């Protein structure tokens, strides 16, 4: 009954995630001004470059250039030794207003609870009991690993460390009745990015010591584990430099790691009437609201919308055979207990607030009690 | 025992895709001259811009405004009245050489069936037996809708349609065993990019008869059935005017639409090194000889890798309770008939030659008889 899983995270200069943090510190600078813009911000980073593109409608007035800049920062791209430089990159605006054909079909003249959703598409929602923030134990650790590389950077400890960063964690599980169970960390893989001083057996060494035991429990640990410590050999050249990012093409990381299941939309730059967004948040909550409620161990929730349609077109549940409830009751109490209209949803989980730059790095799900991660007491 | 699910595809027109198309003429352009060329080709398109952006290594000498503009051509905008035009588009390069660093940890001086995988990712295939091209029903309809539309506009049938469109298909399903089996549709969803004179009530007539009724046999639709025809009311504005595209931003559109799993990369702009790409098409050859090899009704298979190293790391196989074997034994039979070495499925899957612009739309999966879908006879 043993099998293994894996599953990865990448830190907050994977170029990538830099276009999710930028997108989303756009959105949230214009929520700061008006809770009912209309953000769609796609962000391209290659080196020297930050290009924005897409359709903002909004009353704000956004310095583009200053929120970007500060969203590196933080980042810790300060200084071409690093390989690209808030102060000095070139950032390029391509924004235009939302189409005014997807405003009328979706918004306008429309009550707030009654609103069209933004898009068609579809959108799933995992939980799972083996962690005590129910996400799978793979991308816990994966994450936890690119935020210990960050706070390691950031206070000087490591100071050859570059903010690029990847992780992968494969753990060997025991499986009971659909529900799963951790029995070890099979193997481990980290590549960051590093400066050109530090030799490659210091790196390892304090990936293993100061990274890894820093975070993985040592129960998980044995002489078996395979470690892959900068398996390339060298990641002097980073960031945007080294690979082009872009907005939404981390979405596994995103969610689950490769667990429950995905329906392709990004999450960052986008304000809640993208369903994307909105109803995976939403679906989340109420897989969340499942396990924490006792009636399963693991969970499986999709739903669907079409454009301009506010009632999703179809809502299904899999509950891995960690139910007594058949999927039809386990249905019948969604279908009871929430309403997945998006302009319901924003309502519950608050979705005009400006929170949205927290979540993307190191996971949107199973941290910060964000709204979507307070399960909500079930009626039935 | 009865259920929904729901999956989505786009056309040829639409932005994400529009990119993920130019990206790989791009990468065919390469292979054309350099069989060996190291290709991470990003495409981001918005009113009348593409801009490539990504590294590539290679003795090809391409011409990228020529590459760029035959495959917008292909597609059909071709004049300012439809949003966008090949022959007077804005088209920008911002396209280096592959990182040094990257290129000595994964293949230099490396024997080729010894290359290390060029990033390290998780990867999965699936196979179902629910149709004779083992993929689910939900997407393979999509998937033809949007073909079928294609079809009308370029055939002059209906010559008011545009190249963006969107199509989504909810099915309800009975199972059997953990196999399942189409019973209805109960759900279509279809918006698509049309000129400024034609009225509302003639597409939606001309998509209930030329489109679904061409397209989805009679006997899965009835008084019952849930149309959801142009449900925004107008789209004229379309293409990248009307959102912003990306490369690999269709990643659930272009495997399964939302059945099996995905581990996050996206396959267009990439070489056979890129293992996102490589190893999903191996795990969909592994899945589809299994299911078609008699072993299991319905399969998912996991594999990953570390960055530089050639063996995966991990392998596993979920069979939904579709065998009689045990997960354990499937794998056991996988590991004895498959190598997933990048650098053995190169040769078995023939990844250098110049066929992937024809993947890179309706899926790359259940169409053509590509070498990942021809199954491998076992042996056990
Ligand atoms: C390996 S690169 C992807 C392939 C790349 N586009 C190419 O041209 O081959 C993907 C990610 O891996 C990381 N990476 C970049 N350079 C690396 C290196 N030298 N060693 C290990 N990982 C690296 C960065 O996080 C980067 O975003
Ligand atoms: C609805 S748009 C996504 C949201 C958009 N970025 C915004 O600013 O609200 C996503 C896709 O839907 C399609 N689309 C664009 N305009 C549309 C319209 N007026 N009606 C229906 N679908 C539309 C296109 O395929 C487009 O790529
Ligand atoms: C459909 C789907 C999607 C994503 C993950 C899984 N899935 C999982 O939930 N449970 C596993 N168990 C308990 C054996 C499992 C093992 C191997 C693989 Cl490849 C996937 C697995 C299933
Ligand atoms: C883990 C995973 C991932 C992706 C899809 C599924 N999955 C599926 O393979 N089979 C379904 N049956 C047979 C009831 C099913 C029904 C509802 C939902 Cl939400 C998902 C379903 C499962």
């Amino acid at each position: 009954g043993t099998f293994l899983f894996t599953s990865e995270s990448v830190g907050e200069g994977h170029p990538d995630k830099i276009c999710d943090q930028i997108s989303d510190a756009v959105l949230d600078a214009h929520l700061q001004q008006d809770p009912d813009a209309k953000v769609a911000c796609e962000t391209v980073a290659k080196t020297g470059m930050i290009l924005l593109a897409g359709e903002i409608t909004s009353r704000a007035a956004v310095d583009y250039q200053k929120v970007v800049r500060e969203a590196v920062k933080h980042i810790g791209y300060d200084d071409s030794s690093k390989g690209f430089d808030y102060k000095t990159c070139n950032v390029l605006v391509a924004l235009e207003q939302q189409s005014p054909d997807i405003a009328q079909g979706v918004h306008l003249d429309r009550n707030e609870e009654d609103i069209g959703a933004g898009d068609q598409g579809l959108m799933f929602g995992y939980a799972t009991d083996e962690t005590e923030e129910c996400m799978p134990l793979t991308i816990v650790l994966a994450h936890k690993l690119n935020a210990k590389l960050a706070e390691l950077r950031r206070n000087g400890t490591l100071p050859w460390l570059r903010p690029d960063s990847k992780t992968q964690v494969t753990v060997q599980y025991m499986q009971d009745r659909g529900a799963v169970l951790p029995i070890r960390v099979h193997t481990i893989v980290i590549s960051v990015q590093h400066d050109e001083e530090v030799c490659l057996d210091e790196m390892r060494d304090a990936l293993k010591e100061k990274v890894i035991k820093a975070v993985v429990p040592a129960k998980y640990l044995d002489e078996d584990t395979i470690y892959h410590l900068q398996p390339s050999g060298r990641f002097v050249i980073g960031g945007p430099q080294g690979d082009a990012g872009l907005t939404g093409r981390k979405i596994i990381v995103d969610t689950y790691g490769g667990w429950g299941a995905h329906g392709g939309g990004a999450f960052s730059g986008k304000d809640y009437t993208k369903v994307d967004r909105s109803a995976a948040y939403a679906a989340r909550w109420v897989a969340k609201s499942l396990v924490k409620g006792g009636l399963c161990r693991r969970v499986l929730v999709q739903v669907s919308y079409a454009i301009g349609v506010s009632h999703p077109l179809s809502i299904s549940i899999f509950h891995y055979g960690t139910s007594q409830k058949s999927e039809r009751e386990l249905l019948e109490i969604v279908k009871k207990n929430f309403d997945l209209r998006p302009g319901v949803i924003v309502r519950d989980l608050d979705l005009k607030k400006p929170i949205y730059q927290r979540t993307a790095a190191y996971g949107h799900f199973g941290r910060d009690s964000f709204p979507w991660e307070v399960p909500k007491k079930l009626k039935y």
